[PDB]
């Protein structure tokens, strides 16, 4: 059984409700960063607080959360159905391989690194 | 696949140059965020916005992009054309494996998920 | 061998003593994010600043220092005694794969861009 970090770019105004639905399936740990980006060319343009940013980058909330690699999918899916709203920039996930996992207060790893106590 | 990602630690006075050149080859989607960091040991000591960084953490600007692997050099090439400067602090770049990638609208993977509308 | 990436997410308060006991130990290359984020759920409530979080994400530092796959068990041994304090929070330690480093500055790819020159 392998760890897996799931890193989510996700709009800013929908980081309570993607983390509350996560936590209210038991993936509760995760690290946010504030970040810009873009997506893909074309198509409709990206609005945010109404309409348009056609050149700059435009602000997104990056979540990751580690967990063991049979959860992967339950969690996209989670972070999916809460942070999209239809409209061209509600985000984008990559899964990375985590080889290693060590909780610093006590060096424990791995599994236990991940689990409620 | 497979997808990678190439994260770059720049100069922040690079971002534009970068990511023009970037898009211009075609590669728009990135996710930026505002870091500081030091190098190797040695190089001249830098400088900042006026203010010399002998010991202290250095602003840098962190650019990611997941791409189709095959991409990656032409990626590595652009990046460092343009964000180069001669002087020590110019930058250095990871490429990282990424298992999946997911559009959160429309649930899209893999290549899709990296295709221009 | 191969190349990691160590991502050590603290406390605020430690990076001060964890950087400086990392280049130190010789791992001078690194690179620091402010963050927020959670652990997991149960035990002891997190307290910072004098109030409890449990819905609010809780202020961190992200280090992150690529080094070669034989230094992996310094490092984290590093960070954790520096990093820990014994109260819930402390940190969590990732190692991730990195095939491929570049520097900027002169295009030198694998061992030798994680070298001084
Ligand atoms: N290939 C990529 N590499 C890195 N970050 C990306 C990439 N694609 C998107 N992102 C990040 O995700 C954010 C959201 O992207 P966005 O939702 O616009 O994706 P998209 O592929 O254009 O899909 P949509 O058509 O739904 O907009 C971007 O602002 C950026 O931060
Ligand atoms: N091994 C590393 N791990 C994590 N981040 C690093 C590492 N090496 C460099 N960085 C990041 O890249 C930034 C730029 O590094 P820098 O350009 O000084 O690299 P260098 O190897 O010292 O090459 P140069 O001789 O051109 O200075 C750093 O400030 C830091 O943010
Ligand atoms: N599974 C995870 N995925 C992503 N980030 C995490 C995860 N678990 C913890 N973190 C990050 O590490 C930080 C510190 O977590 P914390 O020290 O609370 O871990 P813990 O597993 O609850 O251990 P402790 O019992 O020692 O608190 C969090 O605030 C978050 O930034
Ligand atoms: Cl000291
Ligand atoms: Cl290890
Ligand atoms: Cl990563
Ligand atoms: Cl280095
Ligand atoms: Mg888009
Ligand atoms: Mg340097
Ligand atoms: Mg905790």
């Amino acid at each position: 059984g392998s760890m897996k970090k799931v890193e989510a770019i996700i709009r800013p105004e929908k980081l309570e409700i993607v983390k509350k639905a996560l936590s209210d399936a038991g993936y509760v740990g995760m690290t946010v960063s504030e970040v810009k980006g873009r997506g893909v060319q074309g198509g409709i343009v990206e609005r945010y607080r109404g309409r348009e940013y056609i050149v700059d980058l435009i602000p997104k909330v990056k979540i990751e959360l580690v967990v063991k690699e049979e959860d992967v999918d339950n969690v996209i899916d989670i972070i999916c159905e809460n942070a999209r709203t239809g409209n061209p920039g509600d985000g984008k996930i990559f899964v990375i391989p985590v080889e290693r996992v060590v909780r610093v207060r006590t060096k424990e790893e791995g599994k236990e690194a991940l689990l409620e106590h």
